[PDB]
């Protein structure tokens, strides 16, 4: 049992709700939540603007440094750094972004990374800004991720897509 509230489930381990996953993240602080990052770290818009910004830039401000030591992250890779107040840990996940023409294959390798944990809170990678199907990125989900995973999605109208074309 888990504090997770008001998703709906989709198979043995997926489940996804309309919500805002900074306002998700505040109010039940998961163990992890998974940001839609890019190599750089550089969190400027889209889901990774607006949990930094949630933080206050602490998470820039880490990220920073983090990438002054360890340069960029890979396509389909990810690192774990802290959650700061929303989470006890950010698990950042770079997905393919389509409008940097980036190989679309990469989205399993991205999904991968969520594996690692038990149980996440999580947008649809490569959704929004990033240019893929989410319809496409939550069959990926479905069919990679084996641990327990929460999907937040913002867009209502997007949302009911969703549910309602799932196989
Ligand atoms: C931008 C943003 C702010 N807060 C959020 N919470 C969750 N998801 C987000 N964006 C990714 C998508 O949910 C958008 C539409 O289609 C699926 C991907 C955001
Ligand atoms: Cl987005």
């Amino acid at each position: 049992v888990n504090s997770f509230s008001g998703y709906l489930k989709l198979t043995d381990n997926v489940y996804i709700k309309n919500a805002d996953i900074v306002e998700e993240a505040k109010k039940v602080k998961p163990t992890v939540v998974v940001n839609a990052a890019n190599v750089y770290l550089k969190h400027g818009g889209g889901v990774a603007g607006a949990l930094n910004k949630a933080t206050n830039n602490a998470m820039q401000v880490e990220s920073d440094d983090y990438i002054a030591t360890n340069g960029p992250l890979k396509v389909g890779g990810s690192c774990v750094l802290s959650g700061h107040n929303l989470a006890k840990h950010c698990l950042h996940v770079v997905g393919p972004n389509v409008n940097k023409g980036e190989d679309i294959q990469l989205l399993k390798s991205a999904y991968e990374n969520f594996n690692q944990h038990e149980v996440l809170l999580a947008p649809l990678l490569s959704a929004g800004i990033f240019g893929a199907d989410p319809i496409h990125s939550l069959r990926v989900c479905v069919d990679t991720v084996r641990t327990n995973v929460y999907l937040a999605v913002f867009d209502k109208n997007l949302y009911d897509k969703l549910v309602s074309s799932f196989l």
